[PDB]
């Protein structure tokens, strides 16, 4: 009936912010080659204050060269003695975020590590000091090369932690003058990190935040006992339709109400990766067409705004938050300066299902809510009102509510799937740019000669690495092939996912059925080396080992194979070929209906080879194992 909002008996927990994840893996891959002004507009919708999502927190993957869900991300240390702080796009993303919002909170976390750290094993805790050294170098580089202060460092995403590692990382940070950097652990479940902190005083002193993944709005007793800040350091991960926006809306409120969590961070920031990769379109918005410029400002963007535009890190929750009598919830926050924000959600079960977990049915029906301000809140007599309805009307501002009659009280009629924000703040704004170009398929004719002398990014556009890492490469010794694309991993990473045994980068339109793919290739390893081109590649990311399609391989021992699968278990054709190492060859692969053919230097090597049909997928290039190889003058023609 009536809900008392008071602060006279004190406040609840400090609010730490709302944010999102870029990474785990290659989720921002397709954003970097958006043309202007669209790329800038997209970043504004995400990071610009008082405009769109206005995010408080940005969390990025610390690339380790392994596959980490929708691709691989490059590391700052590919090999021992290698350091480079200009690979990939997370540096760039963090800088764009800081330009728009200097107060944004930055976090780094590893998913995978380069193999050389394991010293023969695939384990990051063999040499604690070395792994900490690797991680701390990343934090230093962010400062020295991009003027970025990293606020939080994590351990190993959804993977076991090592208590001695966490202690060494703290020791190492301090040694490098990074006392300011805080540690969050362990980006997995509540246990065993929570009990470990109660049993080990030394561990407790070095962990600042307990971050848990997909907690279902609840926490556990040991985490409450620790007295640490508790965050949902990864949540959401749901398609950004209205139902994903509902999920996001409900948990933003109820993570604090049910679980004492004072921050929630969504995976992922923006869907800039091919939709047919795992968890397609699971970002706060969509930008998966840099060639057309088309992007979609999805419902979750405005759901966020209901909290982010009217709260800041350092505000406090009121003690008086809770559930509504007939479904839904409410939270309230102040800044200690006279401001008050009230956020109300009535998301129904049918329209707010998250993928993890799925909630047992709960009823939500029409109701009346009376709110009464007490304590310092009593003198408030004016409140701005923002409204959203999911089904649809987004972040529309309504008429001001006045509490002039001295009752410090007001009443709202609530229905299902609504959000209300009531605040004393006048700065709210539904940001708006003109509509972007219409959606268009990947170009049916496409070419890249990789001839860029000073590239803005370390990899050519639209190539999404799914195992291994491909980079622009300048070779001054060669005139015809001075500027190529090169696979630079020479050993299997300490993996997060099940990376393939072969490296591979995919590109184009997953709908493609008929295609001709051409590329110049160069095998660097004598006798044992091999490369391939392919089409109809149907799976990537987490499932990259599963990929079928048509694969045209050549090897430096003088042979070729044609396979249905990346793993090379199923043969379509095979034979001998005039192929050696350290020599440029032109491969062509044509696939039409039931049949395929392959050319070596413009001459037929095999043709009319039966392949599975119907079938569809991307084009791709790659190498037999983790080995150096170069690629040049890529072209693809295809019918969708
Ligand atoms: C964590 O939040 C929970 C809410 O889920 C708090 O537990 C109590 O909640 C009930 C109603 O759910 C209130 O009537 C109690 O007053 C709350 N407890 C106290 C001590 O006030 C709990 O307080 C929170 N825990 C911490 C450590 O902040
Ligand atoms: C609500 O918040 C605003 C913004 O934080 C407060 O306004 C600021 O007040 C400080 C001093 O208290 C000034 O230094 C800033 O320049 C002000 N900024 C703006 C944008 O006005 C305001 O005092 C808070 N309280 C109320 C009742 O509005
Ligand atoms: C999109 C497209 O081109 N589809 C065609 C299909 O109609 C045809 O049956 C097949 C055999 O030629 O080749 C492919
Ligand atoms: C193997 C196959 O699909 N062949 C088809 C053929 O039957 C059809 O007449 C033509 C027109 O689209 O496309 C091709
Ligand atoms: C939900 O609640 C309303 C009002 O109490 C009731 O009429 C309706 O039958 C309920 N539905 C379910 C599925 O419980
Ligand atoms: O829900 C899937 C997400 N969890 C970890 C992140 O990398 C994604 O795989
Ligand atoms: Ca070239």
């Amino acid at each position: 009936g009536a809900y008392v909002l008071d602060d006279s008996d004190g406040l609840g927990r400090e609010f730490d912010g709302i944010g999102a994840v870029s990474g785990g893996g290659a989720t921002s891959r397709l954003l970097v080659n958006y043309p202007e002004p669209y790329r800038s507009e997209i970043l504004d919708y995400l990071f610009k204050p008082n405009f769109g999502a206005s995010l408080h927190i940005l969390k990025v993957e610390i690339g380790g060269d392994g596959q980490t869900t929708d691709g691989t991300e490059p590391s700052h240390m590919h090999y021992e003695l290698d350091e480079n702080y200009f690979r990939g796009y997370e540096w760039w993303l963090m800088k764009e975020a800081k330009k728009r919002n200097p107060d944004i909170i930055l976090m780094g976390l590893p998913w995978s590590f380069p193999g050389w750290l394991g010293k023969g094993f695939s384990w990051p805790y063999v040499n604690l000091q070395l792994t900490a050294y690797y991680v701390v170098r990343w934090i230093l580089g962010a400062k020295h090369y991009h003027d970025l202060d990293i606020d939080y460092i994590g351990i190993w995403n959804e993977r076991p932690f090592d208590a001695n590692y966490i202690k060494e990382l703290r020791k190492m940070l301090d040694y490098q003058g990074l006392q300011r950097v805080r540690i969050i652990a362990s980006d997995n479940l509540w246990e065993p990190i929570s009990s470990s902190l109660l049993l080990d005083q030394e561990l407790w002193k070095v962990v600042d935040v307990i971050g848990a993944h997909y907690p279902g709005t609840y926490t556990v007793w040991n985490a409450k006992m620790s007295g640490k800040k508790l965050w949902s350091s990864e949540d959401f991960s749901t398609i950004n339709s209205n139902v994903g926006a509902g999920c996001w809306s409900r948990i933003l409120n109820q993570n604090y109400i049910n679980g004492n969590m004072t921050s929630t961070i969504a995976w992922n920031l923006v869907a800039s990766y091919y939709e047919e990769l795992p968890y397609g379109r699971s970002g706060l918005m969509t930008a998966q067409e840099p060639w057309s410029g088309h992007y979609v400002v999805a419902s979750p963007i405005w759901v966020s705004a209901h909290t982010t535009q009217f709260t800041q890190p350092g505000w406090y929750y009121l003690k008086t938050v809770g559930h509504l009598e007939k479904g839904g919830s409410y939270v309230a926050l102040t800044d200690g300066l006279g401001n008050l924000t009230i956020i109300i959600e009535t998301m129904s079960h049918q329209h707010s299902m998250c993928i993890r977990p799925y909630l047992p049915y709960y009823n939500v029906s029409h109701q009346l809510a009376t709110f009464t301000l007490k304590g310092s809140l009593r003198e408030i007599q004016e409140l701005q009102v923002w409204y959203t309805k999911l089904g649809r009307l987004h972040f529309k501002q309504l008429d001001t509510l006045w509490l002039l009659d001295g009752s410090g009280s007001f009443t709202l009629e609530l229905e299902e799937d609504e959000i209300f924000t009531l605040t004393t703040l006048t700065t709210g704004r539904k940001g708006s740019y003109p509509p972007p170009p219409s959606s268009k398929p990947f170009p049916t004719n496409y070419k890249d000669d990789f001839n860029v002398e000073y590239p803005l990014f370390s990899e050519a556009p639209n190539f999404a690495d799914q195992t291994g890492v491909f980079e622009y490469y300048m070779n001054n010794e060669d005139r015809e092939h001075r500027f190529t694309l090169r696979q630079v991993l020479n050993q299997r990473p300490i993996t997060w996912a099940a990376d393939a045994s072969s490296t591979i980068s995919v590109i184009g339109d997953h709908h493609w059925t008929n295609m001709t793919v051409q590329c110049d290739v160069y095998i660097e390893t004598p006798r044992s080396g091999g490369v391939f081109i392919a089409g109809r590649v149907n799976k990537g990311g987490i499932l990259i080992r599963s990929a079928t399609g048509v694969f045209f391989w050549i090897f430096a021992n003088g042979s070729y194979r044609v396979t249905a699968d990346l793993g090379g278990w199923i043969t379509y054709a095979s034979g001998h070929a005039d192929v050696t190492a350290k020599r440029w060859y032109t491969l062509t692969l044509g696939i039409k209906g039931y049949f395929a053919f392959g050319m070596l230097n413009g001459t037929i090597l095999w043709k009319n080879v039966r392949v599975k049909y119907p079938g569809h997928g991307w084009a791709a290039i790659g190498t037999h194992t983790f080995e150096f190889a170069q690629f040049d003058n890529f072209r693809v023609e295809a019918a969708r």
